[PDB]
């Protein structure tokens, strides 16, 4: 029950998801998800892939998938499951945003705070800069 404005997107080469808050999304090997302003970090290289038109997976360099638990918390999973699917949509005509598929009706987006920590699903909404991402070349 959402719009269907899709972004160009590229699933062939890895990218660095940059947040409008000025942070890069990072997934550590131990499964911790957070944000960092260091462009030279080696845990921010991410790989995206299409599972359907509009649905995507966000995998890490080590082989972990970003996910969202029943409480709206983000974590890095070792194996893909129904919590690893995100609807990828265009926003503001230029940015990218990601909605949890399993919790789509509640509008739980992926976001980062200005201090570098993850936002919980229920705390996110249209109009905040924390949900606006931009995929850059590595």
């Amino acid at each position: 029950h959402h719009h269907f404005n899709l972004p160009p997107g590229n699933y062939k080469k890895p990218k660095l998801l940059y947040c409008s808050n000025g942070h890069f999304l990072r997934i550590l090997p131990d499964g911790t998800v957070d944000g960092t302003r260091d462009r030279s970090d080696q845990h921010i290289q991410l790989q995206l892939s299409a599972e359907s038109v509009g649905e995507v997976y966000i995998k890490s360099t080590t082989g972990q998938y970003l996910a969202m638990d029943t409480d709206g918390l983000l974590y890095g999973s070792q194996t893909p499951n129904e919590e690893c699917l995100f609807l990828e949509r265009l926003e503001e005509n230029h940015y990218n945003t990601y909605i949890s598929k399993k919790h789509a009706e509640k509008n739980w987006f992926v976001g980062l705070k200005k201090n570098g920590s993850c936002k919980r699903g229920p705390r996110t909404h249209y109009g905040q800069k924390a949900i606006l991402f931009l995929p850059l070349p590595v």
